[PDB]
DNA sequence: CTGTTACGGCTCCATATGGAGCCGTAACAG
DNA sequence: CTGTTACGGCTCCATATGGAGCCGTAACAG
């Protein structure tokens, strides 16, 4: 009725816990990273609600949506349909923009049709219908095409065509025999240079024969057939239109340009003649949300116009107010939804959900406050509480103190992670958790544990990285200086351009200069001080592997030492074994039946592929003869089965393994097991693995680390550990640059660069620079204002 | 909040109506057929709720579910997600049965794992996993295959292979050249008879070469290639497994047989050794729902077993009780869900929804009481009220008096249909509608209008249709006699076998004997009295056309007369025109640009095909020169634009057109227009069109009409009109047999055949026979008991 | 004029190879 | 012993023609 009773929850590492979540209330789930709160929420409640709603729909719709796996839960009662909002974005299609996603373009079209004065039909203003879409660009506004300068950057035999699937290097490839047939038809030499080729022949080859029929001969068996040359450009365009990695690869060689006729207006030349208050539809859509709302509020109409357009104006004002209160007062209604970050997309989805007014729906949010400045926390909390107040329930998974102080109910898991977590430690109001003596969240909220402000701060040693003439996006031609050898943190409000300035300019230029990559840096003049750097490393939450053949033991490189010490035993020496025998990636020591994968594929008549453990090897991925070899009473499979904490004690007598295992333990991965597949690892686990690998390396003092919000989905203890690890890395001799919005991390940094003073058009500048104490003295700085009370 | 406010509803024929539907209440929508209530419910509320829930899901899930069209409504507030339940069934896959659909097989597996005594793992009892599925049948229980007796029912050149896609009649077809290559390889003559062919050669041809590689030569251009013969049977099996019309066609030639090892148990020989109370899993699943519930209630366990299996037993008992209270006390848990009727599937879905306990969801049901006997009305109403009471709202679209008397709120549309309906006439409680003087439902509920019991009933003239030895399904070898020349109605409780006995036996045998069709009748001895019949006609709600080239004017045949009178004018005579010129199906009088379709196809870069009216012809489907010809001030397009009611007055001077138009008016289609596409017609409109076509024919007195519940989705006035039409058809000279569950239709019949006395195993017999007055005197008959008070 | 049958024409639905990232191994320099 | 570079091998992901039903037309019988 008024509760969500869950019994027998055993998904992932949950230790058969029973919980009662009050309905129509603000509920937050807390715990350490990997403690199972994310599993308990998403894999149980969201999955059960989505399955219960989908299975009751039409058969075709259910088949299209797929067959969701049934969670390992006894029974759940009082479960309304669940909608999950998380930081995930897709390119999707160019047809969708911010206005269409937020469902305000329809209201704008209705208003323009009803009251717009021509210089009147709602479908005339839409670019998704032939009645309004521009004839040339088909309502897209961007004539995407592949320029000839990129297809042929040398004769054909030297590798002129760099496009995938058109490599004429192979003699028997389709491209080779098509080129041979074309050369036979047009009587030209393939080995002739492209520049020396006649323009007509080159144009015919590039753009095809335009439907002309030619004879093509193919040899395996021999035969002949009649067909036509489609052309490289036409085939690439058709492949692009047929269907995200392939889309990104195709768009890499593309050259986006504005439509020559509509100039990106996406509409016919006659639809733009209708204006409201001196601004047509495109000009209104080009304004930022705040100024558009101000213009709508200040708009003056006659009595008849006000009576005929009251409801549309009220709806537009309400939606714009919701969007502003969410925090996106800098975005434009005409901006493409594809070029949006995860936090911006999540906030837009939240605003749309608030505007829709759906009732009786369980809402689950995964860290809505990440990627958002501290000044917008109150607005975000007010929006969340309004969404709850409209007749819904919230299951936010957050680790922010303000969220705990604003939430009605708090559920805490733990007390550790992995095999030590998965059970509820404490629950109730914030006061009850604060008074609870066995809760980590209560301990960190009551002041028992805290992050201390360092007494001594490092200073630059005379090495600086100067970026000159940065003008990409909203950057107003600013020059910044990043000291080398100290912990540098870059702050600023959302949309100020810090993320672009770092990721798409500094990292790309450093990679091109040092790692010898092939990327296009952002619009800037030059970078000074690169000679002081030897390598650039970027650490993110991307998975460390896409195959089941990768595990942390191999990634950290400790598996080589483990195999060496295994082969150094007397049994392997007497049996003539090698260090490579104890590996599930090379034939000789792996199971032959399962090919070392450990699972087998079974095909059903009317079901997808089902995987079961291999019968002969029992999932140990090794043959019996190899497994007979034991080192100190444990075989290779048992060693792979140990966790990092146990491996620390087991391998304490071998320094070369002990150092790596201790690094893995210190980066907070003491609950993980060496045999875990890299595919099953989460973002935090992958980031910790990368940090451990970086720590295990021998630093030369000329390395730069770039991190983009490393505190995503991290508890207070995790933040403390990450701060300690970053300080250790800085003290090693390298330099660390972090884009952070967390005050706890910010206050421990040695240098702070602030970008503001606003977001969007008003941003792109530099407000404050120096140590946090110096930045706190700047009056016109939000970060300084917050650090004034934080310190 | 507590209301669903809809403003500006203009979908289909709705005349801009505003309504307020109370939330969490029993609401019923009433109106005439075609008045727009179905549109107002499904196209507006269900569509808006489904779109609002889908658009907030993941991008991939939203793309898979498709892009739902936005309804033509201003705004809807307080809209919870909507689930629509309607009478629609699909073959789907053999993996799903009644138990799996109702989610009781999982609980049965859990109970068997926990307390079953072997002679213990939940996944061992499931047939959807390799751990429990039978190795031979792969957990299907039916080895579906194509028998050789059906592939070759004459030499190859005479058409031995009757399978689609393997017609060797064409010389250049792939089948022909494959057969030629096989004949060249094996050195045999294709023209040789199949019987005279060696068994080895025939087996090799039928089952392929089993991977053997042979040389195949093909001619258009000439060439050769190496491949293997897959075989007809293997190719057909692969095509069947690749992917409903094609599935039905493939299954027509299939021969379903039980698995030789498991005997249809779908499980391994070891999983059936576990028994509970002397019955294993398959034997429990083979019992009917009522007796299974009785067995579970009477089951005795020890204290430990009761303590360990209390929750599972309680859940199973509750679900079985819900299923029994729904009305399906005769179904078996092991029955395949594919072989279920629309009403049974809808009731099963309702029971599953009740068991799931989803809260805050709007439920829309389309005639849940159709196909259900009168004795189950109270149980169905109680189930609906319980489903509402668990915290939901109901939007049932029903025309049953008991539903009106049980509903909290009633919304009435009308007052007519088509252009006369689409607006709300009255609303409120049942008393308010009864006291309303301008409501058709109130008029029929207050006794102002009623269907009178006929004073005189027709009697048989000595012609009878005797079915001897009917034994299909649950029929217990019964003999029935259907009189010819009178209105015969067949009644009985659900599951008594009347539907099978009629549709799959009598209609099929009559079609085979008279219409010279190719179908397999049900298991019966013979039928006597066929010599008194000349033709058999079956009328259902299936669409009358699948192309936009069919309209009621052509279907009824009146369009030929219209074209003839158009060509008989002086303008056509002077211009040398013919009767075929005024047709949008032959070149010469239709628009060349749109090819007479009236619409054009426009392709977008990243959108599906969009259809817009043709520019040159303005959607009139005719060229200008043809349109210049006018008859009595109206051209052909204007004539097509007229409705039946207007065409009745326009064509009153031509008897050959007036008779057909009057028939169309009398069958209740006075609101439809002659130019309406047959694809857009609903089931009721198609049935009315078929009835009008049958009436327009010249009856020879030797025709039999078979109707299966013609009162589906019909108001009381529609029922009265249909009864009048059926009586007119009977008085014409033919014989009508109707399977009906409506007491109003039953009381007007001349002969009644009752099948009972129960459903399932207890059915398949004949209880009462004779006139309704005679049937009402039978004590052990539910239909007689109801007719006792009805008459 | 009307019903039936046969034929022609139309429409909608159905049915294998190259590339990026990672692991293991050998060689060379510090 | 350790770091770096180069190479080989492995895996997962990506990119047109026959048939059923209907409409129009002509011929034959009542
Ligand atoms: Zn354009
Ligand atoms: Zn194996
Ligand atoms: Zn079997
Ligand atoms: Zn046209």
């Amino acid at each position: 009725k008024d509760y969500i009773v869950v019994k027998g929850a055993r998904e992932h590492n949950l230790k058969n816990i029973d919980v009662k979540i009050p309905r129509d209330k603000f509920v937050v789930i807390t715990g350490l990273s990997g403690s199972g709160k994310s599993s308990l929420a998403f894999d149980t409640i969201y999955a059960e609600g989505q399955r219960r709603y989908v299975e009751s729909l039409s058969s075709y719709a259910r088949q299209f949506l797929g067959q969701m796996e049934k969670p390992d839960v006894d029974y759940i009662d009082g479960l309304s349909p669940a909608i999950a909002i998380d930081q995930k974005t897709t390119s999707r299609n160019p047809r969708s923009t911010v206005g269409t996603v937020t469902e305000i373009y329809d209201y704008l079209r209705l208003l323009f049709a009803r009251i717009g004065t021509p210089h009147i039909t709602p479908r005339m203003f839409s670019f998704n219908n032939p009645y309004g879409a521009c004839p040339e660009c088909t309502g897209l506004g961007s004539l995407m095409r592949i320029d000839p300068d990129l297809v042929i950057p040398l004769s054909l035999a030297q590798g002129a065509v760099r496009a995938s699937g058109w490599n004429i290097a192979n003699d028997e490839s389709y491209a080779r025999m098509y080129i041979d047939a074309l050369a036979k038809h047009y009587n030209f030499s393939v080995d002739t240079p492209v520049e020396e080729l006649p323009p007509h022949i080159l144009d015919i080859i590039l753009y095809g024969t335009n439907g002309e029929k030619i004879k093509i001969e193919y040899e395996r068996e021999k035969g002949t057939f009649m067909a036509s040359f489609p052309g490289i450009i036409n085939s690439m365009e058709r492949r692009y239109k047929e269907t995200e990695v392939m889309k990104q690869y195709y768009e890499n060689f593309m050259s986006n340009i504005p439509c020559p006729v509509c100039k990106g207006a996406r509409l016919k030349k006659e639809s733009l003649a209708v204006t409201i208050g001196g601004k047509n539809i495109y000009e209104v859509c080009c304004l930022s949300i705040g100024e558009a709302k101000e213009f709508f509020a200040n708009l003056n109409l006659t009595e008849r116009q006000q009576l005929i357009a009251r409801q549309i104006l009220k709806e537009i004002n309400a939606r714009l107010g919701f969007l502003v209160d969410v925090g996106l007062d800098y975005l434009t209604l005409a901006r493409a939804a594809g070029t949006l970050s995860g936090g911006e997309a999540q906030r837009i989805r939240l605003a749309t959900q608030i505007g829709s007014g759906l009732m009786g729906v369980i809402y689950i949010l995964d860290e809505p406050s990440i990627g958002l400045h501290q000044r917008d926390n109150d607005r975000l909390l007010r929006s969340l509480k309004k969404l709850r107040d409209l007749g819904n329930t919230l299951l936010v998974v957050e680790h922010d103190e303000d969220t705990m102080y604003a939430s009605d109910y708090i559920i805490d898991l733990g007390p550790g992670a992995g095999s030590h977590g998965g059970q509820i430690v404490a629950e109730g109001t914030v006061e009850e958790i604060k008074q609870n003596p066995n809760s980590v969240t209560g301990e960190y909220l009551s002041g028992r544990k805290k992050i201390e402000v360092p007494k001594e701060r490092r200073k630059p040693n005379g090495k600086w990285l100067e970026i000159i003439g940065a003008r990409e996006n909203n950057l107003k031609n600013i020059n910044v200086r990043i000291p080398l050898g100290v912990f540098t943190c870059i702050t600023g409000v959302s949309g100020s351009g810090k993320s672009s300035l770092i990721n798409e300019i500094l990292y790309k230029r450093l990679a091109a200069e040092l790692n010898r990559a092939s990327v296009k840096p952002g619009e800037h003049d030059l970078i000074k001080g690169i000679e002081y750097l030897d390598k650039v490393i970027d650490i993110d939450q991307s998975p460390i592997g896409r195959t089941p053949r990768s595990n942390p033991a191999t990634y950290t490189g400790v598996f080589d030492f483990i195999r060496e010490i295994f082969a150094n035993t007397t049994e392997a020496k007497t049996r003539g074994y090698k260090a490579g025998r104890f590996s599930f990636n090379v034939k000789g020591g792996r199971c032959e039946a399962c090919a070392g994968d450990g699972i087998n594929k079974i095909e059903m008549h009317f079901l997808p592929d089902i995987y079961v453990p291999c019968e002969v090897c029992k999932g140990k991925r090794y043959n019996r003869e190899t497994l007979e070899v034991r080192y100190k009473g444990k075989n290779i499979a048992e060693v792979l089965d140990m966790t990092v904490e146990e491996a620390l004690e087991f391998f304490k007598n071998i320094p070369r393994i002990h150092k790596k295992i201790e690094t893995l333990y210190d980066v907070g991965l003491g609950y993980i097991k060496l045999g875990q597949s890299s595919t099953t690892l989460s973002g935090g686990e992958a980031q910790r693995v990368k940090l451990a690998t970086e720590l295990s390396r021998k630093s030369t003092g000329k390395t730069m680390y770039i991190l983009d919000e490393p505190t995503t989905g991290l508890h207070m203890a995790d933040v403390h550990r990450l701060v300690g690890i970053l300080h250790r890395l800085v003290e090693a001799g390298n330099s660390v640059v972090v884009i952070e919005h967390n005050l706890d991390v910010i206050k421990t940094a040695d240098y702070i660069i602030d970008l503001g003073p606003e977001g969007g058009s008003g941003g792109g500048l530099v407000v404050a620079e120096g140590t946090p104490e110096e930045v706190a003295k700047v009056e016109n700085s939000y970060t300084g204002q917050f650090l004034k009370k934080v310190l």
